[PDB]
């Protein structure tokens, strides 16, 4: 695992080690004072080097300029400021609804199988189940692949993650198979683009979502060519990382029977037995969200990210050269010994009440102006969608299944997390 060789250069090398990284030389910077002064302030923005091979793959656009992409502060600013409407407060209440459908249909579907002999891979199942989440929530459409449909379109944005590893960690048939799945992507995006606009156009009214704020953001536009980067943006940011932070909490969770019993506990406590979970209900599992909070320590789908350091400057009393990507990494602070009292151990109690937060060593979701928009939409859909397997289902971990990680497009379990299952 890249991440992990990283790791040791920083325990053996110090705060400030230059690294090669997707074969573009950087420098990681590992101490949480340094982490402070560059991600919270927008004097510091991404350096386009890093970012620019996920703009266009393979010869194909992909993530173009969206809300991620765009290292450029303005350009970036501009259509932030247009999309996080639909990440209001009420915008994400009127989401409730449907992170509440699918959980409740993910487990019926793993109910059926429940008779502790029957492999099941949850990272497939927790994987349409993220995908049915955001296509609905952000475009108003129904893929249901927890139902078997839309087999075409996972298969493509499978290929899709593995033409990004194959780009950035440098044969025939499988670039004729990514470049073909990029445009499928972009013409599904189309499609749903033109289904709304058909929509507004006989005279029906839609509710407020983010396919709303991404067709405004581009308002007087020449073409769609940047609606499609933020469609492409939403529709794999919106389901990826947080299908492999449910993998890897599911999987975890195999193996810490003591934590399964106070979360079941909780479970029977603020949510009982009822079908529908409330919004204010989620506030009330705090347990569960330490459970998750520690998850993403020890296994964040998303490593870190990259500023662009334009002059040189002294970082810890070692000089870094102008024009140079600096990495951040919360995978690796959250293994250092130095920040976290035995790394490796998975304890949930870590961020309990009471308990000093985590100072500038711990970042699943980034930090400052370019942190993570979703996180409240990924942090109510994984408590959502937690909480219901809780209620309803015990797991036993296949025979012969790893606890690894494998560093592809994001951080996600070596293996596909195979369990037979078992009714509470
Ligand atoms: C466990 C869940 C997730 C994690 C750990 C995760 C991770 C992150 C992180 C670390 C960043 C910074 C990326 C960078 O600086 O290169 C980010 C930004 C982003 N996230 Fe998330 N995320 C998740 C959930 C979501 C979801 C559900 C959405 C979509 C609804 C979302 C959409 C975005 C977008 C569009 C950006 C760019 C925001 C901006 O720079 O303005 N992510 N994510
Ligand atoms: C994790 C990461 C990722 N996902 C899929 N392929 C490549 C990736 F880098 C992501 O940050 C998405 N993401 C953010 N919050 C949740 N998911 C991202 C970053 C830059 C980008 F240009 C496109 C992009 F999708």
């Amino acid at each position: 695992v890249l991440q992990d060789v990283f790791l040791d250069w920083a325990k053996k090398y110090g705060p400030v080690v230059r690294v090669n990284v997707f074969h573009k030389t950087s420098v990681i910077v590992t101490s949480p004072e340094s982490v402070k002064k560059f991600l919270m302030s927008t004097k510091y923005n991404k350096d386009s080097k890093m970012y620019r091979a996920l703009q266009t793959v393979f010869g194909e656009r992909l993530f173009g300029q969206g809300l991620v992409s765009e290292c450029n502060y303005e350009r970036w600013h501009k259509q932030r400021r247009v999309i996080d409407l639909a990440f209001s407060r009420s915008s994400l209440v009127s989401l409730m609804e449907t992170f509440n459908e699918k959980a409740e249909q993910l487990v019926e579907i793993l109910e059926a199988k429940a008779d502790g002999q029957t492999p099941v891979s949850m990272q497939d199942m927790l994987t349409y189940t993220a995908m049915d989440i955001l296509a609905k929530a952000a475009f108003g459409m129904e893929t249901s692949m927890l139902l078997g449909a839309q087999k075409p379109l996972s298969q493509a944005v499978k290929l899709m993650l593995e033409g990004i590893t194959a780009s950035r960690n440098t044969k025939r048939k499988q670039l004729r198979e990514v470049r073909e799945s990029i445009r499928f992507l972009r013409q599904v995006g189309r499609d749903w683009v033109q289904r709304r606009r058909e929509a507004l156009k006989r005279g029906e009214e839609v509710p407020a979502d983010i396919l709303t704020q991404i067709l405004k953001a581009e308002e007087g536009a020449q073409d769609d060519e940047g609606l499609l980067d933020n469609f492409v943006t939403f529709f794999i940011a919106g389901h990826e990382t947080s299908a492999n932070h449910l993998a890897f909490t599911v999987m975890e969770l195999s193996r810490q029977p003591e934590i399964v019993a106070r979360l079941q506990a909780e479970v029977d406590e603020v949510i009982g037995s009822k079908r529908y979970l409330d919004f204010e209900d989620l506030g009330r599992l705090q347990y569960l969200s330490q459970v998750l909070k520690e998850s993403l320590r020890l296994y964040p789908p998303a490593w870190g990210t990259f500023r662009l350091l334009e002059e040189e400057t002294l970082i810890d009393g070692v000089r870094v050269p102008g024009n140079t990507p600096l990495l951040f990494s919360t995978y690796v602070m959250g293994r250092m010994d130095t920040y976290f009292e035995d790394p490796l151990t998975f304890n949930p109690d870590r961020f309990g009440p009471g308990a000093p937060k985590p100072r500038f060593t711990y970042f699943p979701f980034s930090l400052g102006h370019r942190s993570c928009i979703g996180q409240q939409f990924a942090q109510m859909e994984v408590k959502v969608v937690m909480a219901k397997l809780l209620q309803r289902l015990e797991f036993r971990l296949v025979p012969g299944q790893r606890f690894g990680l494998q560093e592809q497009a994001t951080l996600k379990p070596l293996d596909p997390v195979l369990c037979t299952l078992r009714p509470r």
